[PDB]
């Protein structure tokens, strides 16, 4: 997270930190609760991994050093990519992690509630963009969970904004005019909250963007509600 600040322990108890054990065990991408089961997660974050079984997800951290080898953590069952995703900036980039054993919900960590086909009207006014990715252009993963409040912008003026590729409605774009505040690198996979009638929304899914920042270069995000019959279908028992 560019221009952010530091979260306060347990402000965000939806976000988790998906951390691969190889070759060493690191933060690999952050992800979303919305299921005693389920993390809601960016499909770009699983380039090059062919098992669930070098995966780890951790709930309730603050700083990345709360993680040791001691430090519990979620397996991962399976790895549901939507069957349309190719990459990041053509969209559909949306990932399901079924775990391996179920989350028991505290305040450290519970589900955000998706967003719903009728607010797809609603004007969300306090959006935040929350993750342990870069800083800056050239930095690394962030002991800290860091926090931003990011305006939403219209999908005519992202389009505006990224003239060589196509922001569909399946997409959500936020950033400031000036830059400043924006995901980045390690913040993939991250959830785009947005506070409306007193209830966090999952709105989107930090995916991509050009650098991190830059002036009228809005950060661009997987839009949620466009994938909630996708999701239901996916996360119904088999
Ligand atoms: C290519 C790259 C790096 O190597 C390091 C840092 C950033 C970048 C980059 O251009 N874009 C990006 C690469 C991977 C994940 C990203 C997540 C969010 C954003 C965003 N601005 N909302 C940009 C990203």
């Amino acid at each position: 997270i560019v221009g952010g600040t530091a979260s306060v322990r347990g402000e965000w108890p939806w976000q988790v930190t998906l951390h691969t054990t190889s070759p060493t065990q690191r933060h690999l991408c952050g992800g979303s609760i919305i299921g005693n089961q389920w993390i809601l997660t960016a499909a770009h974050c699983f380039y090059g991994v062919e098992s669930p079984k070098i995966l780890r997800v951790y709930s309730g951290i603050l700083n990345q050093a709360e993680i040791a080898e001691d430090t519990s953590f979620f397996g991962v069952q399976e790895i549901i990519i939507h069957d349309q995703y190719k990459m990041a900036e053509s969209g559909y980039d949306i990932a399901l992690l079924k775990l391996e054993t179920t989350v028991n919900y505290a305040d450290s960590q519970r589900p955000i509630s998706l967003p719903s086909k009728g607010d797809r009207n609603v004007i969300y006014t306090d959006c935040w963009v929350t993750g342990w990715g870069y800083r800056k252009l050239r930095d690394k993963i962030q002991n800290t969970l860091q926090k931003a409040k990011i305006p939403l912008v219209t999908n005519e003026e992202c389009q505006k904004r990224y003239r060589g590729h196509k922001i569909t409605h399946k997409m959500i774009c936020a950033g400031y005019r000036e830059g400043g505040k924006d995901a980045c690198k390690g913040d993939s996979g991250g959830p785009l909250s947005c506070k409306h009638n007193e209830v966090w929304h999952l709105v989107g899914i930090t995916s991509w963007g050009e650098g991190c920042a830059q002036r009228e270069r809005p950060g661009v995000y997987t839009n949620v509600v466009e994938y909630v019959d996708w999701i239901l279908e996916k996360t119904q028992a088999v």
